[PDB]
């Protein structure tokens, strides 16, 4: 039963700077792999090191790199080669075309036309098994390349292997940071040389310098096949050599077995039927996405248990540890996603969180892999949170709870993006300021205010003292203090306590981060209803949703200067100013529920399944941005979404499939019939839960998990009755 025929590495590739319709690459790998590998057609140190518009690929590269943007580490490529032996990374280059390549999660094959030379790769975790197959030549080699900014390299000819380390990076990383790998060939060297910063030497062993890299070569008979076994570590060479053993013995076709096994034992935890090839395409491929970050920055030692080089503190310590994620963008939905279908993976993620705090003294915000400074929140309380309150618990608690206290008091010297900053006004006044000379203040507050009710939320669990409770259950309402009554909009705040003047709702940037304030007026995921209020009763409110999709996509640029590709990537949609392609507004569309209009949700979420996502090489409709973006689709064609990550639910959209089945961790299974399904018919008209009828407009994590069936009769009208009842409506903190 092989769902990974659907999945297509390539979709999200064909972006460009101004316009992104996924920048994402062709990650080979295992799930949450400890080491990526992608074809590389990208000149070194390039965010974009796959463009699906590339004519030649110079490399296949160990990556690890979660976003263009964020750019690389870890990182090394190989790349066979005929004629001369050449190490320039031009000059090695080969052309060739996507219908010459075959790219799968688990094996990846492509035809190099300049030297008529066959190239497969099948990775493990953490090693990859190469085999080239060479035409006949006298002179065929094999280049490694270290990367720049100082590198090792050696050649150690009497086991035909290659061994070196590799540093070139792109910040958030200790003193001593290196990645170690090693290269098996199963063909002995009849030439060998290593490159010192583009210098070839013959027959010099060893290189350290700024730019290593190796050259092996040998007499090829036509078709003949070379094997390269390669591995890497964080932690030493001979940790390396045992990640090595993770291929054993196994040839290409034996290791792709593997990781097609691999893959659809996580894939096919979610079946769907009932649908077009595109939606399966699609559907699955954003699944693939869903399961990639963070990586596992762990591996066994000679007892089979994990230890880690800390990226934190340099240091190799016992206990997982995972990386390349941003929390502002996988709170919402990504990690949502694995309490549900994969908790046991979490448990290893959340338990990695703990040690980040341990060793760093902060939980990560944006990690890659350690601190890095980028975006905004204080989200990874939700992350942490969120977990917690849906069974997957770490052992320290106590650990955890103070963890999250001292985020809410501190922001970390160096990386503004971890910890709080602003938390001195915020904490005074209620909201971080707009003319303090803090940037994205009116994000940073709705956030905040976000994070202390998922704190609030622990701490009431915990028994923790009344005090402490009442002061994170006030600070939950931060989000009051900077609703203008006027605009029915947030806004920014001065210092003084005036709002700020002029004010422009149609800005991106400054008080916000990469939307303006009809973007991110809505950020109030664990108060709905209270913002229902401050806009005067649900009508009002429905209205004023209305309007972002009924007024032309006019925007305000002038903090950014120039068009930004996720301004760019809104104005193309023609759907008024719903920026599906950026991370803020992806709640949204799921907020009709609360207001008793539930049908006006379907009819949307159905919209942007149909409309924002292809399965093709541009298939998304802005950064895909590890799991989150493709994770949306995941839960939306499911047809619920975590609006509110921290509670127990899901709140309701529209189905896509006819059917779809979940295959929970602790062995139940739920079906969703929606057998009436159709392109026309996305309305839902009636729900019945187990027998029982359903008019809630959101479901309970512990009910799904006890399984059964849920039926969902879809229609081509829409149904004005259903879940506009008080009861039906999803938590809002104000009715608590
Ligand atoms: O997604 C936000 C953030 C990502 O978390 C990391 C890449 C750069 N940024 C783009 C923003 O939209
Ligand atoms: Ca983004």
């Amino acid at each position: 039963k092989d769902w990974t025929q659907y999945v297509n590495p390539l979709m999200g590739s064909q972006s460009t700077f101004e316009l992104s319709t996924g920048n994402t690459y062709p990650a080979i790998a295992r799930p949450w792999g400890m080491n990526f590998w992608t074809p590389q057609t990208g000149k070194m140190g390039d965010g974009w090191q796959y463009t699906y518009t590339a004519n030649k690929i110079r490399g296949f590269k160990q990556t690890h790199q979660p976003s263009p943007w964020i750019n690389d580490y870890g990182q090394f490529s190989i790349m066979p080669i005929v004629g001369q032996p050449v190490f320039d990374e031009e000059k090695r280059a080969s052309w060739f075309a996507h219908k010459g390549e075959v790219a799968t999660p688990y094996y990846y094959k492509v035809y190099l036309a300049e030297h008529d030379i066959v190239t497969e790769m099948t990775p493990t975790e953490r090693a990859v098994l190469f085999r080239f197959t060479f035409p006949e030549n006298d002179h065929s080699y094999v280049v490694v390349d270290a990367f720049d900014k100082g590198s090792y390299i050696k050649i150690i000819p009497e086991e035909n292997k290659i061994i070196g380390y590799t540093t070139r990076n792109s910040g958030g990383v200790p003193e001593n940071f290196k990645n170690y790998f090693i290269i098996e060939f199963d063909k002995p060297f009849t030439y060998k040389a290593t490159v010192e910063n583009g210098n070839l030497q013959e027959n010099v062993a060893e290189q350290t310098t700024d730019h290593a890299g190796a050259i092996i070569g040998f007499k090829t008979r036509k078709g003949e096949q070379v094997n390269a076994r390669i591995a890497s570590s964080f932690i030493s060479f001979e940790q390396a050599a045992a990640n090595m053993n993770e291929l054993g013995k196994d040839n290409i076709e034996q290791l792709a077995q593997k990781g097609k096994d691999a893959w659809n034992q996580v894939l096919g935890k979610i079946e769907v039927e009932g649908g077009n090839l595109d939606q399966y395409r699609t559907f699955y491929s954003c699944l693939y996405r869903s399961l990639l970050f963070p990586r596992k920055f762990y591996e066994l030692d000679a007892n089979g248990q994990p230890i880690h080089y800390s990226p934190y503190n340099g240091q190799v310590l016992p206990g997982y540890m995972f990386t390349d994620t941003g929390f502002w963008d996988t709170f919402r939905c990504l990690f949502p996603l694995l309490n549900l279908m994969y908790p046991s993976v979490n448990k290893e993620m959340q338990e990695g969180l703990i040690n980040t705090y341990l060793e760093s003294g902060f939980f990560p915000e944006w990690a890659s892999p350690g601190h890095r400074g980028c975006m905004v929140g204080n989200n990874s309380a939700s992350i942490l949170v969120d977990a917690y309150m849906k069974g997957v618990k770490v052992d320290d608690i106590k650990t955890l709870y103070e963890g999250l206290i001292h985020g809410t008091e501190n922001v970390h010297p160096e990386v503004s993006s971890t910890g709080r900053l602003g938390y001195e006004y915020y904490n005074k006044l209620g909201y971080v300021p707009y003319d303090v000379k803090i940037n994205e203040n009116a994000a940073r507050t709705l956030e905040y205010a976000y994070d202390d009710w998922c704190i609030y939320r622990l701490a009431k669990e915990l028994k923790r003292p009344k005090k402490e409770i009442s002061l994170f259950a006030k600070r939950a309402m931060n989000y009051k203090n900077l609703f203008d009554k006027e605009s029915k909009l947030m806004r920014g705040r001065n210092e003084d306590g005036t709002f700020q003047s002029p004010f422009s709702p149609l800005k991106w940037g400054d008080a916000f981060t990469e939307g303006n304030s009809w973007h991110y007026t809505w950020s109030v995921f664990h108060d709905p209803q209270g913002l229902i209020d401050l806009m005067g009763g649900k009508e009002m409110f429905v209205t004023m949703m209305d309007s972002v999709f009924a007024v032309p996509p006019i925007f305000d640029d002038s903090y950014y200067g120039q068009v930004i590709h996720e301004i760019r990537e809104m104005t193309v949609m023609n759907m008024g100013n719903y920026a599906h392609g950026n991370q803020p507004i992806q709640h949204m569309i799921y907020l009709y529920d609360y207001a008793g209009q539930p049908w006006k949700a379907q009819y949307w979420l159905r919209q942007v399944m149909d409309r924002m996502y292809t399965p093709g090489p541009d298939g998304y409709c802005g950064d895909e941005d590890n799991g989150q973006t493709s994770a949306w689709y995941v839960f939306s064609a499911l047809g619920f979404y975590p609006v509110c990550p921290g509670t127990d639910e899901y709140v309701m959209g529209t189905p896509l499939f006819k059917k779809a089945t979940l295959h929970f961790e602790n062995g139940n299974s739920l079906v969703i019939d929606a057998p009436n399904n159709s392109t026309e018919n996305f309305y839902i008209d009636s729900m019945s839960f187990n027998g029982a009828d359903h008019t809630k407009n959101y479901l309970r994590h512990e009910d799904l998990f006890k399984g059964g069936t849920i039926k969902v009769d879809m229609s081509n009208r829409p149904n004005l009755n259903r879940g506009t009842k008080e009861e039906d409506m999803p938590y809002s903190f104000s009715k608590e």
